[PDB]
């Protein structure tokens, strides 16, 4: 009848929001051009040859507050010209040879990046890049998160110094990043490592995996982690990804129907593909499950677009998943819309979809 | 008053057509998805994990007879499961680390691929992959062309054994075939005598920052131009050799059956995934058009070129429409030429109208005016 969560607010430094995500590429132009058309993200800021960067090409896509950065290295024959100081040509080709197209950096806005970096290392974090102050404007620092992903700290005194603003329409309703999930071999150690240096508390849950969720004090920076337990997808991931790494990004949309009707039109002409849709029983069982949250027309709309729906104690959740973004069966995208919990709306409203494993199964047991 | 052309038909083996072009990628899925939407090429055949290939992912785009192959390597921890036998994981990462996104293979249909390979090596060609017979169906062989590009020989007894046909309503911007494939090289003389030395390709005569000869097969339908940098405004070909870390393919020219359609489609998509184009010639250029190709293009077709930014050139045999994209990837190296040829219809003879060498001048004296 009642579910109660706790929140010690045990953050070891002041954390604000997700700042951006840095993909590492072989050729960043094509990847950014496809992501832009397939997700509806505007070309916003560049740091390439045309801006004078002879170390790496970096292209930034935005939609709402969501910031996808796409970095690919230039030839070593053409350091000081790189806008992102923590970039190394060799670490980049190693990452792409080993893991392929994937997320390098999970970056978050924090009060002071040297403050965050100092405590993190002192509380166990493995350092990657120390605090570099860019033009006395932004501070940047990187610690190891899981595998070859880095948690990157960004703090302030069009995106970073050295980037040039790209002026211009494209917009499918995606407004912000919601959570970023990492697949690791052993949950226990990875969980005690990350929470050990961030002070992130565990967000409670209302298969082939085990999943805990680490969260900041206001529960707006959400970092779930999966463990491998039909062969487990997480295990397949660890093989094709040659280790631990970010599994999926969840992108909050202000209207999942719009974003899906846009993203679905473009699946065959450049965009992104989606998982095969649940059996029609699933949406018939919707009417007596979230019928007091979604109208019947909104339920018909989910069946047309293949959207999963889940509920927990505080709210209701709409969500759908793409197919792997690149060549390897590794990283994919989650589109979500959260309903309820509007105090502002509290993050994690509706959970993460853990219930859909069952409900989707017993949809297939029927039918 | 008169330009006369010769043709010794000195081919050392039987050569038919351009078969396909193999790009080497870091991630072939995104590159092929972008090229498909930005050029209007249909997803036709795959050889990835979903077909059982654990060495490399290969995705084929088509439009008319044009075949763009996009290959990217999988992890070595998962040779026998690879559909393309000449693929090596290390040669691929070396290529992409060194040159970035570029063309690996220029492949052409020939009568017998072991026949072509044997003579080529015997006439100087540097071998890369010997003749491998796939499922007693198609033969494949590769010799070095320029730098790390390979001339690949393909002969027959959806695309290769091991590939699975992709059913698609379908995208199509009017591109129908590949016209020519150009390589930038440090020294023209040696590269020219090397390639023609083992193919027997004759020189196609020409009616800047570069020196350009054109090597051609007997029917002048497989066209392989080569550029050289002229030193001492800095030569683009020289900049290419720096960013490309050596010689390599510079541009592919894609014949369209209607360059206006193909560009009104391709320009719509420049800002939403597709390809961008060079800044348009000054309006004087298109004014001088009316008394230059006015007996070939109507006034409406001339206004249409000004709207789409198309260059026009003429030679002894015919007239040429052409326009160039910006570099396809991160590096200022490889780009695309869209072309439509007019005249010379005996069938239409390749090289009709030349290649645009006159436009350097016409473009300039347009800017000297205005
Ligand atoms: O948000 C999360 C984090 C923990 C792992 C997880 O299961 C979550 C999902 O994004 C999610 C939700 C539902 C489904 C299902 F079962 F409907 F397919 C799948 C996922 N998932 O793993 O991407
Ligand atoms: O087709 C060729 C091969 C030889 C070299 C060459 O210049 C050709 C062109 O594709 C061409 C023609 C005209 C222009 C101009 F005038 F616009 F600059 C440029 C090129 N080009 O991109 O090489
Ligand atoms: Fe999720
Ligand atoms: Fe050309």
């Amino acid at each position: 009848s009642k579910f109660v969560r706790k929140n010690p607010k045990s953050d070891k430094f002041k954390v604000k929001r997700f700042h951006h995500i840095e993909f590492w590429c072989g050729d960043a132009t094509n990847v950014a051009r496809r992501f832009s058309w397939g997700l509806g993200m505007r070309f916003s800021a560049k740091s390439d040859l045309s801006t004078g960067n002879m170390v790496h090409a970096s292209y930034l896509l935005t939609s709402g507050d969501l910031r996808f950065l796409f970095t690919a290295p230039y030839s070593p024959s053409l350091t000081t010209t790189a806008s992102i100081p923590s970039f190394d040509h060799g670490s980049c080709r190693s990452f792409f040879s080993s893991h392929g197209l994937g997320v390098r950096a999970v970056a978050i806005e924090v009060e002071d990046a040297e403050s965050a970096f100092s405590i993190s290392v002192a509380n166990g974090a493995i350092p990657s890049s120390p605090p570099i102050v860019l033009n006395e404007a932004v501070t940047i620092a990187e610690v190891k998160l899981y595998g070859d992903v880095v948690l990157r700290y960004v703090s302030y005194k069009e995106f970073l110094p050295g980037f040039e603003r790209v002026e211009d329409p494209l917009d499918y309703g995606i407004r912000r990043l919601d959570h970023a999930v990492g697949n690791v071999p052993e949950l226990g150690p990875a969980l005690t490592y990350v929470a050990g240096f961030t002070g992130f508390h565990q967000f409670a849950e209302f298969s082939g995996l085990n999943s805990a969720v680490l969260a900041s004090n206001d529960e707006m920076v959400l970092l779930p982690i999966n463990e491998p337990v039909r062969k487990s997808q997480i295990q397949t991931y660890l093989e094709h990804n040659e280790g631990a790494g970010l599994q999926h990004l969840a992108l909050m949309s202000e209207d999942i129907f719009r974003t899906l009707r846009e993203m679905r039109k473009r699946s065959s002409i450049g965009g992104f593909d989606f998982m095969p849709s649940p059996p029609p029983t699933y949406y018939q069982n919707l009417k007596k499950r979230v019928g007091d949250v979604l109208s019947d027309d909104q339920i018909k709309e989910c069946e047309e677009l293949g959207i999963l729906v889940d509920r927990d104690d505080q709210g209701t959740l709409l969500q759908i998943f793409t197919k792997p973004l690149g060549d390897r069966p590794t990283i994919f995208i989650e589109i979500i819309q959260r309903v309820g919990c509007m105090m502002y709306q509290s993050g994690g409203c509706g959970g993460f979809g853990k219930g859909n494993f069952s409900e989707l199964f017993k949809s297939i047991e029927e039918y």
